[PDB]
């Protein structure tokens, strides 16, 4: 009877490690991971790279009878018929301007166009500090998007050395006081697809290892306001397969040199305009030729919408395992003060109407010297696998690896 | 003197195994959990539903003689007296009209509905939905749910009931979301002429983005929007999964209400609040699901009112509502940029017929969307389960004594014989 | 044959059995942890501290004769030379008014404290709160208590200290939070006619929502609120634990400060700045606390300003403050509307006796309150203890060899033969 409950006891036991066993065994193919938070204090914190448009694409002044002809119906400016939009609501001088320049009796480059027609950082910028210290528009590089002329403070491109702050807080970092000159934004007669009624600048804060992405990934800046950017720098650590979906490879394309999520975006809509359409819209990067503003209209921009709908598949980007990101908390304060309107106005040479819908500063920085770090941690390693077998098995039969290799053994001889 | 070192060493070694494995068994019995967040990607992400309130209750040229008759006390705009409160700064012609509408002189009350009144005296969207668009094609007001808060007739654009299927968007960015512009008509706003616990002073729009499984409750869960810039909204999907007892604490029954199909926090909070206005006041105010008879003005005054503000101090444990075990959460940063621009105005004030203060003082653009097509998901795990901890136990036992269950099965034969 | 197979797998079971075990003992001796999240429901939260300043430092009208003697230069209202900088774009009663007060003409000049000076001439929160609600109840300006920061005198609500209790909320949403509107007066600003470094172009106010256990630091910690809107603060508890050396770099001891009965890392840093200040410069400005002397304006002029400096940059190592174990953070989302709606604007004119105009550029309501009545917790918990440890080695070693400690001590028993 002794040894009858023992087998019993055995068979039973023996069930028991095989269901516990095969539950570790399952849970470590999972390949599960858990997240781990922390805070880390820095004497220095690397000051991330700035990109800011004008809503505005391109100045309405600049704007010449030759780049009327050719790129008129892309701008928005004249019709199909290279006639004027509806006469509602059309400034008498504007208007009169426009008919001149479209007169069309006895009488191109995108990126020409862009390039000297868009907003100069020149006019715009009204004053620069960084860390308290004075900053040219040299520091700005020029960078081509969607919204047209854009520019990138600490770009940290071409070698240039990135900008580190050593204290944070509102003074010590960026603070550009901006003209986003609303005198100069195209007029709006007639509903069109460019048509916008916003006035004020878009601000992307991202890493100098990602391009810009402004018309996804930046954020609004009104005129008669000093916005303040609280910024929080974030260092994330992700897992490769088979744990999480990372790219290992890094697998750099050769338009850029780190490889980034945007980066990868982007590359994948200039090859695909490169094949559909044998041109280049005026944000994509490269040596490949420039679109006609006629291969702009029955060519990039339905390709470029058909490649968003048609095929979400083919354009696959695997996110990296080390991503620098960039958290911000933005407000408010009014610009300028009662105390200051006039003297602002009379540093300008403006009206102090034209201060009030006209000047926006902007400050960023870091809130605190520290950085977080958020980071994919491997849940169960083979070791602890092996150890929690090991453990089980010694508890419910206490054999060990030698013991099933004798048992082979045993079984092969009888 | 071997035999006693062998019994010191089997004496310690045992009492090592006595601590470490009681540590391990109580840190089972904590249940404890620990945090897996991870990022998704995905080709289409579903948008959320989208309830947007004027911070005005009810339009000031719709509100009727028999309404201030019913309703004129809990409106503010009579007195306790049926007469009209200190006229500080008021313009001739509205004090002349709300003079007129209080005459009450051989006037017969006709029939007053709480819910007729808000429904008609409300802001129509129809009047303030000066455009719309998702992913940059119209969209109709008839998208827009008429859905009855604490601030009145609102609005759930995505709303997902009533057998409509749910928007999607495929693509990131300020273009592909929604992007509303409306007008808060300022000019309907109800005058303030004296001081009261009710005035505010506040105008413009106040918007909930949430999931369509779960009612809108404006007036804790909102954020104001402004007349006179456009903003932009940008969401991040989040889902969530808790852990019920006796690791975490979540609801892990469906737990239907009688009011909603599915449950929320926000369905419990406001099904708790139903339930007692039904029993303490025998009516149900107009927010309030059900059918259930609203409540009069004078109910309003003298049961409804100090019966919520009862509840809420008296105590908690009558409404306790515990949270989910799987929650769609949208997370959003807002940004600015002013509007109209000056090569704008003149064209917006004639396109609606209004003067260029007009509309630099009543229109708001407001542009919803997902900055990426991606969602995070936020999962408690649980760190200790019954198969780690019989490892454990079982390797702390085997290294220590070298024992097994049937070793100790053993060592209880000998007692038996004993 | 037999016993040859036998001790190729008994070698390769012990090599494994040892590279195996180094690994978990490595590994506990990263000392790692990992992060538990979780949402807990509350039936009552306990309202957090919340300071405001006035982006002007000082009223123009407050300014006397004696305090553009001692602070003229300081203050920026007078150049190098004790003379008035360039009148270009100056109203000519602001100008006169300044002219009149920097005479210094047979003027016999009188003590001067810079504390004084701005207690005196700062923002009166009597002055600036038009109204001001806490869970829908009325609040004095009494309750808001003085503490003076870089930006100068300001204002704490719920500041808890001097034996008040801390206040709580029973409900969230807008109405049942803190709710004061302003009037940031604007009028007092001061005067900026020519460009300087103090020179600033911003009108409102800033503000940080904070621990009653920690001091302000609204020159570092704050956001700012602007006049012509309601602001809305959502705010969100949330409750944080950290672990000590050597899973973490945590304050495991009270670490007592002079200045503040409890440790935080604002506290440690304004502790560094006041002692540094003291050390080099035998004084301490306006807003660091202690019982040292003032500084005077000649003081601030030629020590303490290039001290501040030279201590952010040379001496980086010098101010290194730990974060503590346990610690209470609100966080925050902000939304706007717009104050005051045309049926009001009339109305809040003749209130308080001022022009639309001046309403319009004046008035700001601030609304700060619970999304909902939870909090957060963002723990730090270790992930590999010493019985983990002790049970994973115990599981391989008896895996690959089936060996315990019984069996190494019986074998250092025969090899001691
Ligand atoms: C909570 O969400 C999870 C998924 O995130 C649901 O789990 C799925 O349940 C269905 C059954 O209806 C299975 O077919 C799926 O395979 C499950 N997915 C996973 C990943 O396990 C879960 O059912 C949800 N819970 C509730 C109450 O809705
Ligand atoms: C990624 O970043 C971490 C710090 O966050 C660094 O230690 C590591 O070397 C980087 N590279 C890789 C491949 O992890
Ligand atoms: C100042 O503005 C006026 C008005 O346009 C202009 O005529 C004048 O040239 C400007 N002065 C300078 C120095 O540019
Ligand atoms: C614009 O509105 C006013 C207000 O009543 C009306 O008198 C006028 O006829 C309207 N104009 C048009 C063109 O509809
Ligand atoms: C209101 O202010 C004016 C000056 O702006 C003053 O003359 C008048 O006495 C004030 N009235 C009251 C009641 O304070
Ligand atoms: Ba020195
Ligand atoms: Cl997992
Ligand atoms: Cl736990
Ligand atoms: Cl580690």
């Amino acid at each position: 009877l002794k040894r009858v409950v023992w087998a019993l006891c055995f068979m039973g036991s023996l069930a028991l490690l095989a269901l516990v066993c095969t539950n570790r065994i399952q849970y470590y193919f999972l390949y599960p991971h858990v997240t781990k938070l922390d805070e880390v204090a820095a004497t220095r914190l690397t000051f991330p790279a700035v990109t800011f448009c004008n809503l505005n694409e391109f100045r309405f002044s600049r704007v010449t009878k030759n780049d009327l002809y050719h790129a008129g119906e892309l701008l928005a400016l004249l019709n199909n018929r290279y006639e004027i939009p509806d006469t509602q609501t059309a400034d008498e001088k504007q208007l009169e301007i426009l008919q001149d320049k479209a007169n069309f009796r006895n009488f191109f480059n995108m990126l020409e166009f862009y390039d000297r027609a868009g907003h100069d950082i020149r006019e715009m910028l009204l004053s620069c500090f960084f860390r308290g210290e004075q900053c040219s528009p040299e520091d700005f590089k020029v960078v081509f998007t969607r919204y047209g002329k854009c520019y990138t403070f600490n770009a940290g491109q071409d070698g240039k050395p990135r900008l580190i702050t050593m204290k944070g807080g509102t003074g010590n970092g960026l603070e550009i006081m901006l003209d986003i000159q609303q005198d100069e934004y195209l007029p709006v007669w007639g509903e069109t697809d460019e048509t916008s009624f916003e006035a004020g600048i878009k601000v992307q804060i991202h890493s100098q290892d990602e391009p810009p992405l402004i018309d996804q990934l930046g954020f609004g800046v009104a005129p008669g306001f000093q916005t303040f950017v609280s910024c929080q720098e974030q260092r994330l650590i992700y897992l490769p397969p088979p744990w999480g979906d990372c790219k290992a490879t890094t697998g750099d394309s050769e338009f850029y040199d780190t490889y980034s999520i945007t980066a990868c975006r982007i590359d994948c809509e200039t090859r695909y305009l490169v094949e559909n359409c044998n041109c280049r819209m005026v944000h994509m990067p490269g040596d490949a030729p420039y679109c006609t503003p006629e291969q702009y209209k029955e060519c990039a921009d339905p390709a470029l919408d058909f490649l968003v709908e048609k095929d979400n598949e083919y354009c696959v980007c695997e996110m990296p395992c080390n991503v620098t990101r960039y958290g911000k908390e933005l407000s408010m304060v009014k610009i300028p003060s009662k105390a200051s309107a006039k003297y602002l106005a009379k540093k300008y040479n403006k009206s102090e109407q034209y201060i009030g819908e006209n000047i926006l500063v902007l400050d960023i920085f870091f809130e605190a010297l520290n950085y977080e770090t958020i980071e994919q941690k491997k849940a169960y390693e083979v070791a602890g696998l092996l150890g929690d077998i090991g453990g089980q098995m010694g508890l419910f039969i206490g054999a060990s690896i030698l013991t099933v290799l004798e048992l082979f053994d045993y079984a092969y001889e009888v």
